[PDB]
């Protein structure tokens, strides 16, 4: 049906954009898509795209003059292609397939790394098409005399350095296999996103700018990484895995710590707050060029980019945060350390839409990154938890709340 008002393209065009993307996504998911050398890895959690009229209309409005470069539309990644011909374009629909196949040819021509990680080398356009967490699609073309621009925008970002375009696994069998969004369906190996759950703010009613869904994203992503690291499961670029943690505390969400992150977030200056403005609190910051970026997507991406420091740069088996590891050229580790800091247990975050970037701030109480100190005490999980605390060996986190 589509139900789009835009007369710039036809339904037949919308169906050709949409089908090309989903057929190619399903091929990847099924492990059937060619690479430069063998087959691409199969995909779990590979979502089917749905058409979005609002996304389509906005993109259509931006290309009326066949501009050079990117539209700068909010909340989305963009793919773009320009054609020239002295004969003009009496049937622009015939350029849909070679545009999309030209975007797609990224992977076959250059290849994709063993973890399906984005590294560029010419995967930009392929990454937007294939990105597993993307659920919405909007495309449009415009004729400008002898010039044709064909473009698609996507509600997910696939060009982030070292982030996996998709996770290797079997394609979904039922909707229970789709882990990215709750209550997803499954159509022949493609996950299908259901309707959006309404955003609530019951955890911290005095604060403005944050919602419960975003809080639980930060909190669960933090805790799950701390659980993983305490049990010896997290890879370290400096050798093997990071050591087991003896007394890794489970984080709780804290409204006051949130209110403090919100204050700094609302200033819209990409830098650390002064330590006296967050007294006794650690801090992690994040921005992305994408404007008005989904707050949950921004929370998950920020958390992972901070965490990735361990597998990218490394800490080593002593687990000590040293000035020698700190001062490494082009290597930062301090965002990861604060996330893994065992004495740190209150989390409060903010995601603020600034006019220049989506800004993400998390604050940490009591706050780590003591120079010359271990990031966490090393030993068997739960071994050194405080006298009255609970801990399971299958999670490895000391908790009292």
């Amino acid at each position: 049906s589509f139900g789009c008002s835009n007369s710039g393209i036809t339904d037949s065009d919308r169906q050709a954009f949409l089908d090309f993307h989903n057929n190619a996504r399903r091929r990847v998911a099924k492990g059937l898509e060619d690479s430069n050398s063998g087959k691409l890895n199969p995909a779990k959690n590979m979502y089917k795209l749905s058409w979005d009229c609002a996304m389509e209309q906005q993109l259509q409005d931006a290309i009326q003059s066949c501009p050079s470069g990117f539209a700068g539309i909010q909340g989305v990644a963009q793919n773009t292609m320009s054609w020239s011909s002295s004969g003009g374009y009496p049937d622009p629909s015939v350029k849909i397939e070679p545009t999309l196949s030209g975007w797609w040819s990224g992977a076959k021509k250059n290849g994709v790394g063993p973890d399906n990680k984005y590294t560029g080398g010419g995967l930009f356009a392929f990454s937007n098409m294939v990105y597993s967490e993307t659920t919405k699609l909007g495309c449009a073309y415009k004729v400008c005399g002898t010039k044709l621009a064909v473009s698609c925008i996507y509600n997910g970002v696939g060009y982030i350095t070292n982030q996996p375009m998709w996770e290797t696994g079997q394609a979904c069998q039922t909707g229970a296999d789709c882990s990215t969004y709750k209550n997803s369906g499954c159509e022949d190996g493609l996950c299908t996103k259901g309707p959006d759950v309404p955003e609530t703010n019951q955890q911290c009613p005095s604060n403005t700018g944050m919602t419960d869904s975003v809080r639980d994203t930060f909190l669960s992503v933090h805790n799950e990484f701390r659980s993983s690291v305490a049990r010896g499961l997290e890879p370290d670029a400096l050798g093997g895995n990071a050591p087991k943690a003896a007394k890794m505390l489970k984080m709780v969400y804290d409204c006051e710590v949130e209110a403090s992150a919100i204050r700094h977030g609302n200033k819209c200056v990409y830098q650390h707050s002064h330590g006296e403005d967050r007294p006794g609190l650690g801090e992690n910051i994040y921005k992305t060029s994408v404007l008005k970026f989904d707050k949950n997507k921004a929370a998950k991406q920020a958390s992972q980019l901070w965490w990735n420091e361990l597998k990218e740069y490394g800490v080593g088996p002593s687990n000590v945060l040293t000035t020698a590891l700190w001062n490494r050229p082009n290597m930062q580790i301090g965002h990861y350390t604060q996330m893994a800091w065992d004495t740190t247990y209150k989390l409060g975050c903010a995601v603020v839409f600034c006019n220049d970037f989506t800004f993400g701030v998390c604050q940490y109480g009591p706050g780590g990154n003591y120079m010359g100190h271990v990031i966490y005490t090393m030993g068997q999980p739960c071994s050194q938890c405080s006298p009255g605390a609970t801990c399971s060996v299958t999670e490895g986190l000391c908790s009292a709340p």
